[PDB]
């Protein structure tokens, strides 16, 4: 809305205080089990989401869940394998994919 570009820094401000904020993701592990992603937090706090849930996994085999890293960002996940990115923020706002991927891939639900 403000009239700047650039030296705003805003969005980049945003990711490195929401590390701060909320917390960082420390480690996954993708439980065949409940056959969900849970993705463990600095805090040990264990988000639960389904592959069928996220954008990163919609339709995506239990072995690439395996081989998973962390976000360039540092805040959510960056499954390599997939070349996908699940964002951490994303998951507290329920935001567990893109906007266009939410309107035009809607959940049963």
């Amino acid at each position: 809305m403000e009239v700047s570009a650039n030296e705003l820094e805003a969005a980049s401000s945003r990711m490195e205080m929401l590390q701060r904020e909320y917390s960082t993701l420390r480690s996954v592990q993708y439980r065949s089990e409940e056959g969900v992603i849970v993705f463990i937090l600095a805090n040990d706090r264990e988000l639960k989401f389904r592959p069928d849930d996220l954008q990163a996994t919609y339709g995506a085999t239990p072995e690439q869940l395996r081989e998973i890293e962390i976000s360039p960002s540092g805040l959510g996940v960056y499954f390599e394998t997939l070349e996908e990115d699940v964002s951490l923020i994303g998951l507290l706002e329920g935001r567990r994919g893109s906007a266009k991927w939410m309107a035009e891939h809607p959940l049963a639900s």
